C-alpha cells in the first residue's frame, strides 16, 4: 500500500522529535555495521550522492528517510527550516549535530529525510558499525536495544572480502534473530576476495539462508570531476560486473543496488502491513499506563494551592493514623511492649545480694533505722535502671516516624522529622524529671502499714527466637533457639523443622561465665545436669546487648538469673525478711508505674502533639527533581503518543 | 529595845517608797475604823493637833509615824523636801495626795511621819473606816489584805456609844484574829451612851477579852481660840472624867490617851522583837525567789544584740526539734497517721457498686474497650477522695505549729506563724498538682501484664474510743464505745470499768439509716441478730463528721460498709472480674503512693524549710508590755528588798 511506508515515517518524526525512540515498538529497517564494512557506501549509492560522514567516523542512531521526489535535496527535523540543496552541507550538519549530543555516542536519533527522484522510496535506520574496546561494549548495548525489538529488521551488512563465518553483521544478528524472521543480509565488496574466494552459495543463501535472503552489491570508488560520486558509471558498472561473471551472470537480476532498493521497499512494506495492527495495540496499551498516572496528578496543571491544602489534609493527616497504627501494628507495637515488660530485668541487674547486701547490714548495726538505711539506699539504686528505660523508648520511637516518613518529598519529610524528632527530645527531659520525683518520694516515707508485715513478725506464646552458638562441646555450632514462657527448645535451620532438643524451663537458672566473647550459661537447680550429660548449657552471643536482651527475655520465662542460695545470725535473720518484703512491693509499683508514666507523657504528649499541633506548626512555617524529569517525560510521552495513534488511523 | 520601833520605820519608808507594802510581811499597827467612830480623833489626840482630814472623808492606807522629838513638825516621803511646820498644811497635802492616786481608794500607802515632843513614840497605820455599798465591799477586801497578815495588829476601834455586840472594828477583827493574838481594842465616846449604858465589863474585857485587852478614851470637842484643839484641857479632862466616875475611878490609871500611848508603844515593841527574826527569814526567802528569775534574765542589762542572737539560736532552733518532735509525739503524730491509713475510706465512699456500676456496663456494651470506659471513668472518680486528703493534712499540721508557737513574744510568734503557715499554702498547690498527674497517668496506660489476669480468664491495738448514743431501744442513752481491730465493746463511764457488751467484729457490716440526726447501724451478715435480740445495732452521732470519722475507723477494723450481695448475664459475668482485679491493684497503689508523696512535699518541704530557711527569712526581715511591768516591778522589788534586810542587821 502506497501509504504503508510513508505512514511509519510520521511516527518516527513525531516520536524522534522527543527522542525516546528505541522504546517505541516501531517497524523499521535496522542497519547494522560490522568490521571494515563499509555500510555507508551502501547508503550513499541509493541516492547517488555521498553525504554520510567521510571515513569510519557510524555516529549515532540516524533515521534515514528516502522519500521519492522529483528534485534532489533534503532537510532535517531539528532545523525545521531550510531545505538543504547542497548535499555537502548535510555531512557538515550531521557531524555537528553528533558532537552536540556527545568520541561519544547517544541513542537519541537524528531522524533525517531526503527528497530525490533518484533514491527509491525507503526509510533506512543506520546505527554505528562495529570496530576493532570499552567504546565497543558501550556501543553494543544500544545496538542490542534496537535489534531486540519485536518489529525491527536488521539488514546485517557483511563484507564478502573476509570470512563470513565470523561477520559482525550476521553474528550479532543471530543473537536477536536466530532465524530469518527479520534479518535480510547484504554482501558488499566481492572484489576484495582473492582470485578464488568467490562464494555464490551464500547468495545462494546457504550457510546460512535467512527467510529474508541475501543480496550482493559493489561500491564503485570512481570519482566525478567534483568530489561527489556519479550515478550512471556506478549503476551501469554493477549490471556489468555481475552479467560479466560466471557464477553471478544468472544472479545479476537479483544482484545490485537496483534490486536491493526494490527488495527493501516491498519487504519493509510487507512488514508495516502485518505489524501496524500490533503497533496500534502495543501503542494504545502503553498509553493508558500513562493515564493511570495522570489521574493521580489530579489537576493536570501547575500550580494550585488547593492541592497543597489537600496534601496537608492527607499528607499530614494520614500520618496521624499512620502512627497509632505503627504503635500497635519487631515493629513498634511490641518493640514497645517489650521494653515495658523487660525493664524489670534492668532493676534486678542494678540491684544486689549476698555479702554486698550483708556488708550494708553490718554498717546499719554499727532495726527500723537499719531498714531505712538499706532501702533508702536500695531505692536510690533504682535510678540507674529507670533512666535507661526512658532512653530505650525514644530509640524505637524516634526511629519509628522514619519507618513511615518515606511513604517522597524532600522539603516535607525532612520538616516532619525535625518537628517530631525534636519534640521528643524536649519531653525526654520532662518525663525524666517526673521519674526522679517518684523515686525521691520513696526516700521520704515508706509506710509499713502497707500490706507488708511489721518488724519482728518473724523470728503457646513464644517469648523469643534466634541463633545462639552453644559452647565447648569438645567431641560448637549455633542453633535456632526458640525459648518460650513454657519450654525452651533449639532447632537447626530457621525453618524449625528439625528440633534438636527441648529443655524444661522449670528448674533453670542463668549465670554469666568468665567475662573476648559474651558467654552465659544455664544450670538446673535440681538435676546436676541441665541437658544431656552436660552440667550446664553454655550459650555464647556476639555482643553484650544480645546477652542483656536474652537474659531479659528469660526472667519473663521464669528463668531468673541465679543468686547464691556475736548473735548476728539472729539479728540479720529478721532484717532479711524486712528488706525483701518492702523491696518486693516497691518493685511491683515501678514496673507498673514507670510504663504508665511514659504513656502519659512521651506517648500521649507526642500522640496528641503530632495529631494537631504538627499541622499548625507546619502552617506557621517538591521535586523530586529526578521525578520531575519523568513528569516532563510523562507529560511529553502523552502529547507525543497521542499523535502516534491519532495518525495510525483505525484498523487499516 | 530603843531601836526596835525605829527599825520597822526604815522598812516601811523604803518599801512604801515603791508602794508594794501590803504584801511585805511587816510588823505594824493596823488601825481599823468601824461605823460612826471616829478613829481619827483618837489619832489627833496623841499629838494634840488636828491634822487628819476633817469629817468622815478614812482616805487610803496611811502610814503614820509618831517619832518623839523636841519640836512640833512633820514631813512626808513624796516631797523629800520641806519640813511642814504648819500642821494645817498636812491636811491640805494629805487630801491632795489622795485624789492624785484615785471617791476613790488605793492600797498604795502614803507613809507619813511626824516629829514632836508631845507625841509618844509610835507608828500608827491608819486604814479607811467602815461606812453605812459597793464602795464598802471594795473597801473591805483591802482591809482584809492588811489584817490578814501574820504580823499585823489591829487596834479595833469601837464606839461605846452603840452596841458592841455589833462593832465594825471587833466584828472584822474576829474574822482575821478569832482570839487576842493581835487585836487590842479601844473604846471611845463613853459620853454617847445613855444615863445607864455604861459597860465597865468590856474594859474589864469581858464579852470578850483580847489577849491584848481593852482601853478607853474620850475626845474633848473643845476648841482653842485657833481652830486647832488644845492639849491640856483635853488631857487633864480625861484623868478628870475617869477619876470622877464610880465604875472607872479604879480604872483611870489604865483609862486615857496617856496610857493608850504607853500601851501601844511597849506592845508594838514586844511585837517587833519576837517577829523581826521571822521577817528576816520570810524576807530572805522572797528574795531568792527573785534571783531565780534574774538568772533567767542572763545579763541584767538592756539591751544586747548577743542576747537576740542567742534567742535566734534557741528561740528559732529548738522550734526545729520542737517539730519532728510534735510530728512523732490526738497529737500530730497519729492525728497524722490516721489520715493516711483512714484515707482509703474516702476512696471506697467516693466509689460505686450495684446498678450504677451496672448501668455503665450497659453503656459500654452500647470487652477491652468496655474495661477502659469503666476504669478510665472510675479512676477519674479518685480525684474527689484524694484532694480531700491533702486538705486534711494541712488542718492538723497548720495548727500544729500553734500547738508549740505559744511556748510569749508578740512580734516573734506572729512572725513565725506568718512565715510557716503561709509556706504550706504555697505547697498545698505544688503537691495537689503532683496528685493530678499521678491520676492522669492511669487514664494513659493501664497495663494488663500486671499481676492481674487477662480478660476471658474466668468464664490489743485500740482503734478508737468515744461515746455514741444507741438507737431506739424502746423499753436510749449513749455509751463509752471502745471498738478495736479485734473486738468492739461499749462500756458506761469513761472509766471503762463496767463493760456493757462485747460484739465480735467478725461478721459485721455498717450501713447508714434514713438521712435531723446522723444515724448509722451495724448488722451481722450471718446471725440475723447483731447483739442481743436486736436485728441491727443503731448508733447515732451529733455531726456528719463523727460518722465519717467512725466509719473510717471501722473499715480498718474489718467492718466494711455493706454493699448489696439477651445473654447479658454471661457478658457482665467476666467484666465483673475485670473491673475488680484492676481497681483492686490501682487502689493499693494510691493508698500507699498518696501518703508517700505528701511526706516528700508537704512534710519534707516544710521540715527542711522551717529547719534552715526560716531563720534566714527572719534575718532577711518584745514586751510583753504586761510582763515588762513585772520586770520593772521585779527590778524594783530587788533594789528595795535588799535594803530591807541590809538594814534589819543580823539576828539581833
Amino acid at each position: 500500500m502506497e501509504d504503508l511506508i510513508p505512514l511509519v515515517n510520521r511516527l518516527q518524526d513525531a516520536f524522534s522529535a522527543i527522542g525516546q525512540n528505541a522504546d517505541l515498538d516501531l517497524p523499521q529497517i535496522a542497519v547494522v555495521g560490522g568490521q571494515s564494512a563499509g555500510k555507508s557506501s551502501v547508503l550513499e549509492n541509493f541516492v547517488g550522492r555521498d553525504f554520510l560522514p567521510r571515513g569510519s567516523g557510524t555516529r549515532r542512531p540516524l533515521v534515514l528517510q528516502l522519500v521519492n521526489a522529483t528534485t534532489e535535496y533534503a532537510e532535517f527535523l531539528h532545523c525545521k527550516g531550510k531545505k538543504f540543496t547542497d548535499f555537502e552541507e548535510v555531512r557538515l550538519e550531521i557531524e555537528a549535530e553528533t558532537d552536540r549530543v556527545t568520541k561519544g555516542i547517544s541513542p537519541v536519533p537524528i531522524n533525517l529525510r531526503v527528497y530525490s527522484p533518484h533514491v527509491l522510496n525507503l526509510t533506512l535506520v543506520d546505527l554505528p558499525g562495529m570496530t576493532k574496546p570499552d567504546i565497543e561494549f558501550q556501543i553494543r548495548d544500544m545496538l542490542m536495544q534496537f535489534v531486540t525489538k519485536e518489529n525491527c529488521l536488521i539488514l546485517a551488512v557483511s563484507p564478502a572480502n573476509s570470512d563470513l563465518a565470523n561477520s559482525d553483521a550476521l553474528k550479532v544478528a543471530k543473537e536477536v534473530d536466530p532465524q530469518g524472521q527479520r534479518t535480510i543480509g547484504v554482501i558488499t565488496k566481492l572484489d576484495l576476495m582473492d582470485e578464488g574466494t568467490d562464494a555464490r552459495d551464500v547468495l545462494e543463501n546457504k550457510l546460512l539462508p535467512l527467510r529474508r535472503g541475501y543480496i550482493g552489491v559493489v561500491n564503485r570508488s570512481q570519482k566525478d570531476i567534483d568530489g561527489k560520486k556519479d550515478i550512471t558509471a556506478a549503476l551501469a558498472a554493477e549490471r556489468k560486473f555481475f552479467l560479466s561473471h560466471p557464477s553471478y551472470r544468472h544472479l545479476a537480476d537479483r544482484m545490485g543496488t537496483p534490486y536491493l532498493q526494490k527488495v527493501l521497499n516491498q519487504q519493509l512494506t510487507n512488514h508495516i502491513r502485518d505489524t501496524l495492527p500490533g503497533l496500534r495495540n502495543k501503542l494504545q496499551s502503553q498509553l493508558l499506563s500513562i493515564e493511570k498516572e495522570v489521574e493521580e496528578y489530579k489537576n493536570f496543571r501547575p500550580d494550585d494551592p488547593a492541592r497543597k491544602t489537600k496534601a496537608l489534609l492527607q499528607m499530614v493527616q494520614q500520618f496521624a493514623v499512620d502512627f497509632e497504627k505503627r504503635i500497635e501494628g519487631s515493629g513498634g507495637a511490641r518493640i514497645n511492649r517489650i521494653f515495658h515488660e523487660r525493664f524489670p530485668f534492668e532493676l534486678v541487674k542494678m540491684e544486689f545480694d549476698e555479702k554486698e547486701l550483708r556488708r550494708e547490714i553490718s554498717y546499719a548495726i554499727k532495726p527500723d533505722m537499719a531498714f531505712e538505711t538499706i532501702v533508702k539506699k536500695q531505692v536510690k539504686k533504682i535510678r540507674e535502671p529507670c533512666l535507661k528505660c526512658v532512653d530505650m523508648v525514644i530509640s524505637e520511637l524516634i526511629s519509628t516516624v522514619r519507618q513511615c516518613t518515606k511513604k517522597q518529598y524532600p522539603r516535607l519529610r525532612e520538616e516532619m522529622e525535625r518537628i517530631v524528632t525534636t519534640h521528643i527530645r524536649e519531653r525526654e527531659g520532662r518525663t525524666k524529671e517526673q521519674v526522679m520525683l517518684l523515686i525521691d518520694i520513696e526516700l521520704a516515707y515508706m509506710n509499713t502499714n502497707h500490706e507488708d508485715f511489721i518488724g519482728f513478725a518473724n523470728a503457646i506464646l513464644v517469648i523469643r527466637k534466634g541463633w545462639l552458638t552453644i559452647n565447648n562441646i569438645g567431641i560448637s555450632k549455633e542453633y535456632w533457639f526458640v525459648l518460650t514462657a513454657e519450654n525452651l527448645s533449639w532447632y537447626k535451620d530457621d525453618e524449625e523443622k528439625e528440633k534438636e532438643y527441648m529443655l524444661s524451663v522449670d528448674n533453670l537458672k542463668l549465670r554469666d561465665v568468665e567475662k573476648s566473647k559474651h558467654i552465659f550459661a544455664l544450670f538446673n537447680t535440681e538435676q546436676r545436669n541441665v541437658y544431656k550429660d552436660y552440667r550446664q548449657l553454655e550459650l555464647a552471643c556476639e555482643t553484650q546487648e544480645e546477652v542483656d536482651s536474652w537474659k531479659a527475655s528469660f526472667l519473663r520465662a521464669g528463668v531468673y538469673p541465679e543468686r547464691v542460695g556475736p548473735q548476728l545470725e539472729r539479728q540479720v535473720e529478721t532484717i532479711r525478711n524486712l528488706v525483701d518484703s518492702y523491696m518486693a512491693i516497691v518493685n511491683k509499683t515501678v514496673r507498673d508505674l514507670m510504663p504508665k508514666t511514659i504513656m502519659h507523657l512521651m506517648i500521649n504528649n507526642t500522640k496528641e502533639f503530632i495529631f494537631s499541633e504538627l499541622l499548625a506548626n507546619l502552617y506557621s512555617c517538591e521535586e523530586s527533581a529526578e521525578q520531575a524529569q519523568r513528569r516532563d517525560e510523562m507529560l511529553r510521552m502523552y502529547h507525543a503518543l497521542k499523535e502516534a495513534l491519532s495518525i495510525i488511523g483505525d484498523i487499516n
